[PDB]
């Protein structure tokens, strides 16, 4: 009970701020496009690492590596900051709509498998 609670809250927690680190890197994006700060292209950078190694800290919590492949594949397509009209140009834009949902599918798989920990056993 008191190491399924402890890698529970470990894992819960990681998911969490995976999906905080997700936001922030959205919000960084669009805000470097709309305010056009070029002091902002560091703090995205520095939001899409931390993102990549809590996704690499992440790896093994999953039986199968489909999950973290799709976020890597993201990942990788996700390093330039490119803009139109004061905001994300049209493929970022989309780029950006798939990796939310490739973080939300990883984010409710991990769940999944955490609250299940020791689920068969008397209560």
């Amino acid at each position: 009970a008191a190491l399924v609670n402890r890698t529970t809250l470990i894992d819960a927690r990681r998911s969490e701020a995976m999906t905080n680190a997700a936001l922030e890197m959205e919000r960084s994006y669009r805000q470097y496009c709309v305010l056009d700060d070029p002091t902002l292209a560091k703090v995205y950078q520095s939001q899409r690492k931390r993102y990549s190694e809590m996704l690499d800290a992440h790896a093994g919590v999953l039986p199968d590596d489909k999950l973290y492949q799709a976020l890597r594949q993201d990942l990788n397509n996700l390093a330039q900051l490119q803009c139109n009209n004061s905001g994300p140009d049209a493929a970022a834009a989309a780029r950006l709509e798939a990796f939310a949902s490739a973080n939300t599918e990883m984010v409710q798989a991990t769940r999944t498998v955490v609250f299940s920990r020791g689920q068969q056993l008397q209560r």
